[PDB]
């Protein structure tokens, strides 16, 4: 799953997903991750 520091994180990330950037690269750009682990540590709480 799409892991974030905060809520302005989940929005630039939702914002640039929606215009058509990749994942991981709206994630970097946001400040969020993106892991296969399902389970994220106590920093991406969003």
């Amino acid at each position: 799953k799409s892991c974030c520091p905060n809520t302005t994180g989940r929005n630039i990330y939702n914002t640039c997903r929606f215009a058509g950037g990749s994942r991981e690269r709206c994630a970097k750009l946001s400040g969020c991750k993106i892991i296969s682990a399902s389970t994220c540590p106590s920093d991406y709480p969003k």
